[PDB]
């Protein structure tokens, strides 16, 4: 038919609109980003200059998406040049390679040393940092190489005025390209969204299980022996009374109750019968109102208050130190950089993959499927944009020390 014209040309209104917003706050924001990493000590030496690495690759996105890319909407013929066009995919898809990859060398570092007090878990090497951006930047390049050598220009002679373009060449001289040329569309997909996904999610989560298991042997040493914290988790299984409720309550709420297990031994909580029936019921605030009428309370008032408020609260407020400060610091800074990355790279991937499996040019369903599929398309375009601009801003609302280190070059 003759219908997505329309789409096309009123989506030319939002993609310049979304490219020059992306820009200006693109370039701002990196830029606050990458002179806050290099101004800091600590974070220079810090595995944050990662970070700084990661606002790199999104800066570079920024340069080479908008400018040259944006231009090509506007200008019908490709003006550029012959090795333009071997540069411009080249630099946009090692950029977009040097962003996950940033992602992924964070987590993994994370995982390897929480803080500066923690003890690096394997093969421990000087100056890591310098050594991993090195090597983000060149696996970054190689990826993008591909894109590079088969990028040559063709010309065409369309209905109007004749114009050249732009594209991957179908017809390739190795049988390297030829491969990739089919199956780029997966190796976009499967790589770039994949591998970096699926690497920083699983250290991120092997991380924060971690956390939780030691911020449980902190809070036990505070109110007062690892085999010790896993055969009370053992006995309270083997507990009849126990089970039910310890199986209903979450790793905050099991730790406090695994807390009253230490003092008083599974017979002795076993009894608190009322108690442990509105903890099932998530009555939070009637059970910590009731804990306090206990003789508990009165044997030790300071440290059952902290274990009532951890059971109201659900959260460490009462056993705040250094490392759970650090511990929910690093956490939150992680997850919240890998959910924006996906958010923004989902619609634009999962836009190639639905193409790519059921797509047919016989079928004149297609005007209202095409439609469907070049519109979210476009959207995954201005998404893959917003996430090279939008990582520095969700620093600063989910990260207590970026949004300070801000307020530092604020004032
Ligand atoms: C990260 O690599 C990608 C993985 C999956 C999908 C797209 C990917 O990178 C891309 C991507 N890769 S691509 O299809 O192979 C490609 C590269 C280069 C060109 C030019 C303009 C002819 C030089 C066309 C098409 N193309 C575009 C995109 N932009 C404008 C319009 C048409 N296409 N956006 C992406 O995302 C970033 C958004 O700014």
């Amino acid at each position: 038919c003759q219908g997505p014209i329309e789409i096309k040309e009123t989506f030319k209104y939002i993609n310049t609109v979304v490219s020059c917003l992306v820009f200006v706050l693109g370039i701002i924001g990196n830029s606050t980003l990458l002179y806050i990493i290099y101004k800091n000590k600590c974070m220079r030496n810090g595995p944050n200059i990662l970070i700084a690495s990661l606002a790199l690759g999104d800066l570079l996105h920024i340069v080479i998406d908008i400018p040259i890319n944006v231009y090509k909407l506007l200008a019908e013929d490709w003006p550029f040049g012959a090795e333009m066009c071997k540069l411009v995919p080249f630099i946009q898809k090692a950029s977009v390679g040097i962003t996950v990859l940033s992602l992924c060398a964070l987590s993994i570092d994370r995982y390897r040393a929480v803080a500066s007090w923690s003890r690096i878990k394997g093969i421990g090497v000087p100056k890591w940092t310098a050594v991993e951006i090195v090597l983000i930047w060149v696996v970054s390049v190689v990826l993008a190489v591909p894109e590079a050598i088969g990028f040559d220009i063709i010309t065409m002679d369309y209905k109007g005025s004749y114009l050249r373009i732009c594209l991957l060449h179908p017809v390739q001289k190795t049988a390297f390209m030829q491969f990739y040329a089919t199956a780029k569309d997966w190796w976009l997909f499967s790589f770039y969204f994949c591998l970096p996904l699926a690497i920083t999610a699983f250290f991120y989560t092997l991380m924060t299980c971690e956390m939780l298991r030691k911020n449980i042997f902190e809070m036990l040493r505070i109110d007062e022996f690892n085999q010790d914290v896993d055969a009370a988790v053992r006995g309270i299984l083997r507990n009849a009374k126990l089970k039910p409720v310890y199986d209903s309550l979450d790793a905050v709420r099991r730790a406090a109750l695994i807390n009253m297990v230490f003092q008083m031994g599974e017979t002795g909580v076993a009894g608190f019968t009322n108690s442990l029936r509105m903890l099932q019921q998530k009555r939070w605030d009637e059970a910590a109102v009731n804990l306090a009428k206990s003789r508990w309370y009165n044997q030790t008032p300071n440290r059952a208050k902290r274990v009532i408020t951890t059971f109201r609260t659900g959260t460490w407020d009462a056993y705040l130190n250094d490392h759970l400060k650090q511990r929910r610091e690093v956490a939150k800074t992680v997850f919240c950089l890998v959910l924006v990355f996906a958010l923004c790279w989902l619609p634009l991937h999962l836009a190639r993959i639905l193409k790519l499996t059921l797509y047919n040019q016989n079928d004149p369903n297609r005007c209202e499927l095409l439609s469907f599929l070049l519109v979210l398309d476009y959207i995954g375009i201005n998404m893959a944009s917003l996430n090279s601009c939008a990582n520095p801003i969700a620093l600063y609302l989910v990260s207590k020390r970026f949004k300070n280190a801000f307020k530092s070059a604020l004032c």
